[PDB]
């Protein structure tokens, strides 16, 4: 089912997944679809809002929440300026972020920074991913002014998850000039770890299906809780914000998350992550896949440990699919990832720290774990 | 070149064009070159970046302006909220726009004023496709804090192209508190007329390319000239809309349009859209296209007028591929285009005015229009 996985061994499923045969077939026959039967008409157009319905459906299912909560976005990024943006800020109000957190975001926050005058500091988590307690960490930052915590859930470039069922209690206990409300990058996380927005609370989720979800790139989603909607103005808006009136005229927001979704969208490509899902759904329960990555994980992990010139990021198993490592050589981490590609092996290199990163998901499997320790044990000092 | 022709008798461009053959051999091309190659690596996000420049630089070419003015996007709509959230507001500032624009584009000035505290009035121009001018009614309501002029180039209701250079001289006499700005929504402009920004002095032009242009759904583009791009101020960003430091971490705004694209797209939809573009430039130039455009529309106008039930709304012939159209029955105009797809006759329905739209490409043949004139024939009082 994953074509892509032949002939390369490719451990770069954080940066994008082997899109699955059965999501080419359907965004194929999507676009088949539209050619025979439109592809703007009466039945092409109501093609499309089933297909967006079906979407937004087995992504509800995929976190066990109502459907009114799930926004169709292109990518993780843009829920989170979906959330970001949305917020009434007001001077000195301030946003506490990880000091692991994706440089896009960061740049959302330094805009709102200038736009409202609002102000944002980092916590050190990174720091935590064999000791300490990052929740502990939120506290001592903490403060009557914070409004807003971003955090992702796994880190991009350690592999750590965050304990965030503790870091939503700290912040839930906080009183101080605002309820302390936290958006989660979910970029990693989603797809790979198992994710229920019943039994675990969130406020504001955003995710991608290109990642671990191995839908095509540009099609993503965010969750927000229903208690937090009002909270979120819409910003970027278009035609699919809407509710329309008698004379065609606005009259009012589209029911829930749809009020974020702006204009014409690639089709095609919804249909490819609704059959990526499906597929994901078909290999056993979430949990049972998490366990499969973690074991793939750990035997890369335990790999890595044996290589005298290889050094893991993390002293005990990873918690996740993301193992972290450095490499005892002159070369430098870039070029010895490129190498790796010369070889058709892909990795990546990670800025800060700076290390290389391995991603093993549920497909990976040993043959392509071992051939990876083969290589990587040519490199030294 | 366009198999989506045979077997219907379209004439929704305005809604979607039909996606050329090279488009979709294009996008299906992209996924197997990911597949073969990544879908993340070095290889493949080089692949990726060239192809972005490519679609840029033929963007760029089409208008005749500078590459760096150029934004691509996933429609029309998306350039018109970059500008509108990036202007710099103050409350009691003025938007004024067409009594002939976009719904999805009101939705974005009424979350302005909400946001900002701006006002926005409509100036009647519907009333100006056989009479009157468009310019002399917006000089009419120009005002001390108008700030912005919104309007469409080519009105998807009517089908009037608006007298759009001798608008820019009208705001550009103006004098009250500010330079009068113009931003264009030029979804069915684009793609249909020739548009040159160098010989047409341009603000902010918003477009598409799924209509006029026939590109996948998906991927549009902004134009904004080089003295107002210090005007707007990114919104929505992410990890495209920055350059970067030695640690991985946001430095600035990356250069000229890139400032506002955010992140994660459909990479193989942008292949789509570039093949598209280069399809037309290889049937003729955009004069000779728009010649034959004309020569369609003007053909479907005059058996529109020998038809006794039926009314075209212009009185003169076309000045694009836009022909609406009342027909006098009891049926209704959306009963009339329900019955006309179900024989695969496809055309759009007009909220306001009331009416019914067809849209002729330089494609569209002699036998099309006899066809849908030979159905329309059968409605009458
Ligand atoms: C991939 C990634 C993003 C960016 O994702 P897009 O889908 O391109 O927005 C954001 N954050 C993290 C932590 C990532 O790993
Ligand atoms: C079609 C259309 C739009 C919407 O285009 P999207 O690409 O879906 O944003 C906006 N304005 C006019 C005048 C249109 O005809
Ligand atoms: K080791
Ligand atoms: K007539």
């Amino acid at each position: 089912q994953f074509p892509g996985l032949a002939n390369k061994t490719y451990f770069n499923f954080g940066g994008q997944g082997i899109l699955p045969t059965v999501a080419l077939e359907a965004i194929t026959a999507m676009y088949g679809y539209l050619q025979e039967n439109g592809p703007f008409s009466i039945a092409a157009n109501q093609h499309i809002q089933q297909l967006i319905a079906q979407l937004r459906q087995a992504l509800a299912e995929t976190f066990n929440v109502d459907p009114n909560t799930i926004t169709i976005t292109d990518n993780v990024t843009t829920g989170c300026d979906i959330v970001l943006w949305g917020l009434d800020w007001h001077q000195g109000d301030e946003i506490l972020l990880t000091d692991c957190e994706h440089p896009g975001i960061i740049a959302i926050v330094q805009a709102i920074a200038a736009r409202f005058g609002i102000t944002y500091r980092f916590f050190p988590v990174a720091a935590t991913l064999n000791q300490g307690d990052a929740a502990a960490v939120l506290a001592n930052h903490l403060g009557p002014k914070t409004r807003l915590v971003i955090l992702s859930h796994l880190l991009w470039n350690t592999g750590q998850v965050l304990p965030l069922a503790e870091i939503m209690a700290v912040c839930r206990r906080h009183q101080g000039n605002y309820p302390v409300r936290v958006l989660v990058d979910g970029a990693q996380s989603a797809g790979s770890l198992p994710l229920d927005f019943s039994r675990l609370e969130v406020d504001y989720y955003a995710f991608t299906g290109h990642k671990w979800f191995a839908g095509p790139a540009g099609v993503g989603g965010l969750y927000i809780h229903g208690d937090c909607l009002g909270e979120i103005n819409p910003t970027y808006v278009g035609w699919r914000s809407i509710t329309y009136g008698a004379k065609g005229e606005p009259t009012g927001w589209a029911e829930g998350g749809k009020r974020f979704e702006v204009a014409t969208s690639a089709y095609p490509q919804y249909a490819g992550l609704l059959a990526a899902l499906q597929l994901h759904q078909r290999q056993g329960t979430a949990e049972e896949r998490y366990q499969a990555i973690c074991q793939r994980s750990e035997f890369l992990w335990r790999g890595l440990n044996q290589l005298p010139h290889v050094h893991c990021l993390a002293t005990s198993a990873p918690q996740a699919g993301l193992v972290s490592f450095t490499v005892d050589s002159p070369l430098g981490h870039r070029a010895i990832v490129q190498k790796l590609e010369e070889q058709r092996i892909y990795l990546r290199t990670i800025a800060d720290p700076d290390c290389i990163r391995a991603c093993c998901h549920y497909i990976t499997d040993e043959e392509e774990i071992n051939h990876l320790l083969a290589r990587l044990a040519d490199f030294g000092p």
